[PDB]
C-alpha cells in the first residue's frame, strides 16, 4: 500500500502515532489544585494554600498554567475581586495583569490593579494604548486621570536616527508599534476625552492615516479602517448638534464656515455631506430664494432663465454701484452661479455662431481679419485667461493642479492663446488672397482654425462640471469620473496590445508601401475611398488598428498588389488576432471592470456627489470672482462658545455610544 | 526626529501628554456612595442616605452623575420599582425620567412615573412621541388612555408666520421636530390604536411622507423609511383578513372596490399586490371563466382567438340590446379586454395593408382620394380620438398627463389628424397627375405620407402596453420602462458630448463645404453612396456623429478635396476621440448603469408588475369605454361593518407583532 508518509513527522507504517511534540513542563498536583481553587472561587482554599506557601517553598506563588494564564489572570477572567485582592496582598506576580483586565473591560478589576513569560499582548502595548483599542470610555478615563502618555509618532517620511535604526534592526516590531500608536490615537473615546478640538483632531488624524495607508503599502487596510473610524467619529459628533446655533458655532470656528473649509481640505466627505451641514449650506446658497425648495419646477425654470437672460444687467449693476439694491444681487451665490452659467452659455452660443455663415469672410483670404463673432468671442477668452491666472495666484499651483477641470481650462486657454497668436501671425505675414487649395500644409490660418476647433470642443465639454449642481446629473458625473480611472488602466493595456500588433503588421507590410501617385485618386492611407497602405508605416498602422476597433478599416487593406497569398494570410491573421484580443477580450475587460467599479461607486455616490456639490457651492460664496467673463476684466469668546458646544456634543456622543453598546 | 505635532493639543516632545480636556465637576464621596447604593439595589442604604439628606444640606437629592444619569435614571435602568417609588416620594427631580422609562420599554416604571441639565433626548420629544417611536403597544396605550396630543404638522409647502419664523430662527430644530412628529404619526401601533381608519391613515401618511422625502432633499432616507413603514403596515393589516367577506368589506369601503382605487391613487403597490386582493381581483376579472386558471394553454388560446374573432359580433350585440344574454357578454372585463385587443390588432392589420398593393392608387396623382383601406382605417382613428377625449373629460388633464402611454396616444392621434388634414388639403388644392419626381419638397401628399408612417410606428408600438396583462411580458415591460429613465439621463450626457464634438468638427470642416453639383451623383451629405460633406454644416455634423455611433459613417468623410493633411488628421482625431468617448465610454456607462438599475428593478419587479396589471384590469371594470373602436362612436351599516372588520384585523395584527417581538 502506497501511504502518505511524513505528514506530521520527519521519520520515514499504516498509522500516524500522535504525541505531544512541543511538550511543556506541567505543574504539580498541588499547583493544579491551586489553579483549580482560583478558577472555582474557593476563597478559603486559595487563602490557605498561599498562606502555607508563604512558610515553605513547596508551592509556587507565580505558578503559570500551560495555557499561559497564572492564578491572577484566572481571577481576572472570572471577575473575582476578592481573590484578586488576596493574591495581590501576598505578592503575586502582577506582570501584564492590567492589560488582561483592560481587554476584559471590567472597571472594578482595572481599578483594583491600578491601586495594587508568555503574554497575549505584544511588548509595545501599554495600558492606555490597549484601553484606547477597546474604546471603553470608563477605562480610558480611569487611565487618563492617573496622568499617562502615548509616544508621539513620527512624520510619515522621517529619516532620523531612531527611525532608520528601529526599522533596520526590527521592522516588524516598528511597524506594529506605529500601527498600535495610531490605533490608540484614532480612538473616538480618547479623542473625545483628551483632545482640545475633537473635530479638528479627527480631521487631521483621518488625513494622516489615509496618507499612511498610501505609504504603508502593507497594512493598508488597517490604516484605512482607522481613517474611516476618525471620519465617522467627526461626522457622529456633528450628528449630535441639536440647534442651528450649535451647528453654526462648530462650522464657523477658526483656530464664514472655516471649519467646513478645513473639512473640505481634509476630504472629510461624510462630515460635509451630513444633512444639517448640507441644510445650512443650502440656506446660504439660496440666499435670495427662501422658498426655493417649495417651488414648482416651471417656476424655477422661469426664474433661472430670467436671471440668466439678465446676467449682463446684473454684472453692469454690480460694476456701476456694488452697494445697491441691484449691485449686490449678483453677490448671492445662486444668482452668481446662474449669471456665470449664462455667461458661459452665451460664449458657447457664439462659438457655435462662429462656424455658421451669418457673417463670414472669404475662405480664400490667407490671414483674414477677425469676424465680428470672433471679435465678440475675444472678451470671454481674455476673461477666462484672467480668471484662471487670478485663481492660480490666489491658490498656488499645488491647489491649481489638484483640480482636473482646472487642467482642462489650462488646455483650453493655451489653445485659445495659440489661436490668437496664429491669427496675428497669419494677418501680419500674409496679404494676398491665394486660393485655399493652394495653401501649404502648415499654413498658420489652417493651424489656427484647427486649434480653434479643438478649443471649441474643450469649451463645450467644460459644461459637464455644472452637472455637480444637479440632483440627477451630479451622481452621474461622479460615477463617470470615477470609472475614468479604470478606463485609463485599460487604456494602458490596450495601448500595449496596439503597439505589439502595430509592430507586427508594419514589419510585415512595410515592403509593399505603394507611392501615393500609384493609388486610384492620388490618395494614400485609410482615409480614402479605396483604403490602402494601412500597415505601410508605423503611424498609419497605429491609426488603422485604432479604426479597426470601430469597424472602419475594411478587410481588403490586408491584401498586397503583388498578391503574396501567404503574406496576405499572415497579415489577415494578425489583424484577426488583434480584433479578437481587443474587441472581444479587452473591451469586455472594460465592461466587467466598469460594472465592478460602478457597484463600488453606487455604494457611496450620494456622499461623493454632495461633497463635490459643496465644493462647487463654496466656490461661489467668496467675493473674489463675482463678475463672470467678460465683465471680470473691467476671538477668545469664540473659542469659549466652541468649547461649550464641543462639551455638549461629546457628552451626547459618549452617551449615545454607551447605549449603542447595550 | 520629525514628530507629528499638534495632534491632540494646540501647544507646540516625543510623547503625547494625555489629560482630561473637558473636565467636569465630579460628585462627592458621599454622593458617589449614594449613586453606588442606587445602582446596587440597597434599598435600606438609599432610604437612610436621603432620609438624613432631608435634615441637612450636605447631601444632594438631585445629584447628577458625570454620565448625566441621576439616581432616578439608574433606578429606571435597573427596573428598581421600589427605589424609584422611594425616590419619588422624597422629591427627586423627575425631569425627563418618563422618557428614559419609555425608551427602556418597561411598563411598570412608566405606570409608576405616570402616577408620580443633560438629556439623551432632544427637547421637542414628548412621552407620546417617544412611545410611538418605540412602537410599544402597551406604553402607547397607557399614554393615550391619559388623553394626550401630538402637534399637527403643517402642509409641506406652508408659508405661515410660524413656519417662516421657526425655519429662519432655528432650521435644524424645526426639521428635527417635523421628522419626530412624522415618526410618531407613522407608528403602526399608534395608527392601529388611535386612527379611525387605520388603512386610509396609512395610505395618506405614506403618500405625504413620500412627498416630504421628495421636498426635504436632506433627511430623504428617514422620510422614505417612514413611508415604507406606513405601506407595510397597511399591507400587513390586509394580511390579517381570514375570510373573503372581511376582504370585500375592506376593499369595497367608501368614506365596487373603492378602497382599492384609493390604494391605487396613493401608489400603495404592496397593498394592491397582496395575494388575497389579487385573488379577488382575478375572480372579478375572469367573470365569465370560473375555471380559467385550471385550463390548458391551448384551450385558452382557442377561447381567446374565438372571442377576438367575434369582437364585432359582441360589440353589435351590446349596441342592439345591451341587456341580453349576448349584449352584456362584452361587459365582462376579460371579454372586454379581448375585444379591445382584437379591435386594435385589426386596426394594425389594416395599417399593414395600407402599404401593400392589394388595392392601390397611382403614385403620380397629387392629392388622391382615400383608399378603401384608408376609408376603413378612418373609423378606428375617429374612435381613438373620441376615446381619448372622453378619457380626458372623465379624468382631468392632471390624471391624463400622469400616464406616459396616454401622451403617446396623444401624439398618435395628433399625427393622424394632421394626416387627415393634409390629405384633405392635397385633395382640394391639387387636381392634376404630376409625376412624383416633379413634386416639391413640401408637397402636402409627401408630408401626409410621412406623418402617416410615423403614426403607424406609434400605433404598432402601442401594443407594448398590453404586455402588462402577461405573467412573463409584464415584468419585462416594468424593467424596460424603469431603465428608460437612466437611458434618458445618459441621453443628456451623450447629447452634450455630441454637441461639443459637432461644434469642433463643424468649425474645422465648414470651409470645405462642396456644392451638391460638384459631387459624384449630384448627391450631398452622408446618405449618399459616396458620403461627403459630413461636417460641412452643424445639422449634418450632428447626423454624422449619430450615425458614426452605429458605424455607418465611413472614414473617408474626414478627408477634404484640398488634401490639407494637418486639417484632415485633426478632423480624423476629433472623430476618433468622439468614437472613443461615445462608443466605449458612454455606452459602457449605459451598460453598467442599466445592470445596476436592473438589479434594483428585479428586487421589486413582481410587486411593480402586479400593481400595473391591477391598474390595467381596473381600466376594464368600468362601464364607460365598453365598446372598442370603431364601435365607440356609434351607508352607516357599511361603516359599522368596516369598523368591526378593522377591529378584528387590528387585534390580529397587534397580537402578531407582539409575538414577532418575541
Ligand atoms: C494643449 C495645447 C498646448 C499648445 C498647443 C499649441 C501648439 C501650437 C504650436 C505652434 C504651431 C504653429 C507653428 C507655425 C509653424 O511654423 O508650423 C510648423 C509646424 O507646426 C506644427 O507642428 C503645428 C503643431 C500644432 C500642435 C497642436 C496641439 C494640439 C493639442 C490638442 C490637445 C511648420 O513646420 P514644418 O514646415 O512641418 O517643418
Ligand atoms: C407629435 C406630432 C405633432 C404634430 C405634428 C404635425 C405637423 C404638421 C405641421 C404642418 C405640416 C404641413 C404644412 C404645409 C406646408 O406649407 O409645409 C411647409 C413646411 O412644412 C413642414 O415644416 C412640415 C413639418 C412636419 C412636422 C412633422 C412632425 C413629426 C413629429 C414626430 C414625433 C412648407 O414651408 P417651406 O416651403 O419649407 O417654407
Ligand atoms: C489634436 C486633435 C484633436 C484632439 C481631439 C479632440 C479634442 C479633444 C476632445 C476632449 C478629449 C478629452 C475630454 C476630457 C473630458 C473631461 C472628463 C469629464 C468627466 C469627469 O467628470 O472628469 C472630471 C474632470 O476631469 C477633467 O476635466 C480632465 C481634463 C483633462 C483635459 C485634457 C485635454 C487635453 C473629474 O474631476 P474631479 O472633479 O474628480 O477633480
Ligand atoms: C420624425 C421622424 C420620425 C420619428 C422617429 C420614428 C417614429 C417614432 C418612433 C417611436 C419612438 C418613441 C417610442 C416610445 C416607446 C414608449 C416606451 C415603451 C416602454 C415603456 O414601458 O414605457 C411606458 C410608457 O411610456 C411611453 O409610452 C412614453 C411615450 C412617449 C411617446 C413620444 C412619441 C413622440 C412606461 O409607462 P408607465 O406605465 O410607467 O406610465
Ligand atoms: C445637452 C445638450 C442639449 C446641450 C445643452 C447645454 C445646456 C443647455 C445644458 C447642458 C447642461 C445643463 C446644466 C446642467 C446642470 C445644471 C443644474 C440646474 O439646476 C440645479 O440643480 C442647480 C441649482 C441648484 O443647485 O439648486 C441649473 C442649470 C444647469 C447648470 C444646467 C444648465 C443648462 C445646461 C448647461
Ligand atoms: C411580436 C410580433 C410577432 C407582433 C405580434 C403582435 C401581436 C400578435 C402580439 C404582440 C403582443 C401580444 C399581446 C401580449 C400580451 C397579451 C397577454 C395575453 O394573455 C394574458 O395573460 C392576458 C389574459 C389574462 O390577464 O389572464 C393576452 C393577449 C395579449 C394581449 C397578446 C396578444 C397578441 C399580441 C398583441
Ligand atoms: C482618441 C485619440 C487619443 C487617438 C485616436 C487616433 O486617431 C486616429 O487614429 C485618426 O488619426 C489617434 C491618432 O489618437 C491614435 C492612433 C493610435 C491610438 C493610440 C489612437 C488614439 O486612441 C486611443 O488612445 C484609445 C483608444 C480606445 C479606447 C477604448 C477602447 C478602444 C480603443
Ligand atoms: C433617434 C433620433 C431622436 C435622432 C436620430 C437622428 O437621425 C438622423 O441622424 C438621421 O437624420 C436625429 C435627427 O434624431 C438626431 C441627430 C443628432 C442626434 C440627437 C440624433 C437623434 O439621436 C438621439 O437622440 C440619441 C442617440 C443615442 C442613444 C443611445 C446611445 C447612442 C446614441
Ligand atoms: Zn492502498
Ligand atoms: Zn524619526
Amino acid at each position: 500500500p502506497e501511504f502518505m508518509a511524513q505528514l506530521y513527522y520527519k521519520k520515514v507504517r499504516d498509522r500516524i502515532p500522535l504525541q505531544i511534540v512541543r511538550a511543556e513542563t506541567e505543574l504539580s498536583a498541588e499547583e493544579k489544585a491551586f489553579l483549580n481553587a482560583v478558577e472555582k472561587g474557593d476563597y478559603a482554599t486559595v487563602k490557605q494554600a498561599l498562606q502555607e506557601a508563604e512558610i515553605y517553598y513547596n508551592v509556587n506563588i507565580n505558578c503559570m498554567d500551560p495555557l499561559g494564564r497564572s492564578a491572577l489572570l484566572i481571577a481576572i477572567e472570572n471577575e473575582n475581586l476578592e481573590i484578586m485582592e488576596l493574591l495581590l496582598n501576598h505578592s503575586v506576580y502582577v506582570g501584564d495583569a492590567l492589560l488582561y483586565a483592560i481587554r476584559k473591560e471590567v472597571v472594578g478589576a482595572v481599578e483594583l490593579l491600578l491601586s495594587y513569560q508568555f503574554s497575549e499582548f505584544t511588548p509595545d502595548i501599554t495600558p492606555i494604548m490597549l484601553a484606547a483599542h477597546t474604546n471603553n470610555y470608563e477605562i480610558i478615563k480611569l487611565l487618563v486621570q492617573k496622568r499617562v502618555t502615548i509616544p508621539r509618532p513620527h512624520q510619515i517620511r522621517c529619516n532620523c536616527v531612531e527611525c532608520v535604526s528601529s526599522s533596520e534592526v526590527d521592522s516588524l516590531r516598528h511597524s506594529r508599534s506605529r500601527l498600535n500608536i495610531y490605533k490608540a490615537l484614532a480612538s473616538p473615546s480618547l479623542i473625545a476625552l483628551s483632545s482640545e478640538d475633537p473635530i479638528l483632531t479627527a480631521f487631521r488624524l483621518g488625513w494622516e492615516l489615509k496618507e499612511l495607508s498610501k505609504v504603508e503599502n502593507e497594512f493598508k487596510a488597517e490604516y484605512e479602517e482607522l481613517s474611516q473610524q476618525c471620519k465617522l467619529f467627526a461626522k457622529d459628533l456633528l450628528d449630535q448638534a441639536r440647534s442651528s446655533r450649535e451647528l453654526e458655532i462648530i462650522l464657523n470656528h477658526r483656530d464664514d464656515l472655516a471649519k467646513l473649509k478645513v473639512a473640505i481640505k481634509y476630504h472629510q466627505k461624510e462630515f460635509v455631506a451630513q444633512p444639517n451641514c448640507q441644510q445650512l449650506l443650502a440656506t446660504l446658497w439660496y440666499d435670495g430664494f427662501p422658498g426655493w425648495r417649495r417651488k414648482h419646477w416651471v417656476v424655477k425654470l422661469l426664474t433661472c432663465m430670467t436671471i440668466g437672460f439678465l446676467f449682463p444687467m446684473l454684472s453692469i449693476a454690480y460694476l456701476i454701484s456694488p452697494r445697491s439694491n441691484l449691485g449686490l444681487f449678483i453677490k448671492k451665490p445662486f444668482i452668481k452661479f446662474i449669471c456665470h452659467t449664462a455667461s458661459y452659455l452665451t460664449f458657447l452660443f457664439m462659438l457655435l455662431l462662429a462656424s455658421q455663415h451669418i457673417v463670414r469672410t472669404d475662405l480664400h483670404v490667407q490671414g483674414p481679419p477677425p469676424t465680428v463673432v470672433e471679435w465678440m468671442i475675444l472678451p470671454w477668452v481674455l476673461g477666462f485667461i484672467w480668471g484662471e491666472i487670478k485663481e492660480m495666484w490666489d491658490g498656488g499651483f499645488t491647489e491649481y493642479i489638484h483640480d482636473w477641470w482646472n487642467l482642462m481650462d489650462f488646455a483650453m486657454n493655451s489653445l485659445y492663446l495659440a489661436t490668437i497668436s496664429l491669427k496675428i501671425v497669419a494677418y501680419v505675414k500674409y496679404n494676398g488672397s491665394r486660393p485655399r487649395e493652394e495653401w501649404e500644409m502648415w499654413h498658420p490660418t489652417l493651424i489656427a482654425e484647427a486649434l480653434f476647433a479643438i478649443s471649441n470642443i474643450l469649451s463645450s465639454l467644460r459644461l459637464i462640471s455644472l452637472f455637480t449642481a444637479n440632483s440627477h446629473l451630479g451622481p452621474l458625473q461622479i460615477s463617470l469620473g470615477r470609472m475614468l480611472l479604470d478606463i485609463l488602466k485599460f487604456l494602458f493595456i490596450y495601448c500595449l496590445v496596439l503597439l505589439a500588433f502595430a509592430n507586427g503588421l508594419n514589419q510585415l507590410y512595410f515592403y509593399y508601401e505603394t507611392r501615393a501617385i500609384d493609388e486610384p485618386n492620388n490618395c494614400k492611407g485609410i482615409r480614402c475611398e479605396k483604403q490602402n497602405n494601412a500597415f505601410s508605416t508605423l503611424f498609419e498602422t497605429l491609426q488603422s488598428l485604432f479604426w479597426s476597433v470601430f469597424g472602419l478599416l475594411n478587410l481588403y487593406v490586408t491584401n498586397v498588389k503583388a498578391r503574396h497569398e501567404f503574406t496576405e494570410f499572415v497579415g489577415a491573421t494578425m489583424f484577426g488576432t488583434y480584433n479578437v484580443i481587443s474587441l472581444v477580450v479587452l473591451l469586455n475587460m472594460l465592461i466587467a471592470m466598469m460594472n465592478n467599479s460602478y457597484q463600488l461607486i453606487a455604494d457611496h455616490a450620494d456622499i461623493e456627489w454632495k461633497f463635490a456639490r459643496t465644493k462647487l457651492w463654496m466656490s461661489y460664496f467668496d467675493e473674489g470672482g463675482t463678475l463672470p467673463p467678460p465683465f471680470n476684466i473691467i476671538s477668545l469668546i469664540q473659542n469659549q462658545h466652541y468649547q461649550e458646544v464641543i462639551r455638549n456634543l461629546v457628552k451626547r456622543y459618549v452617551a449615545a455610544m454607551i447605549r449603542n453598546s447595550k
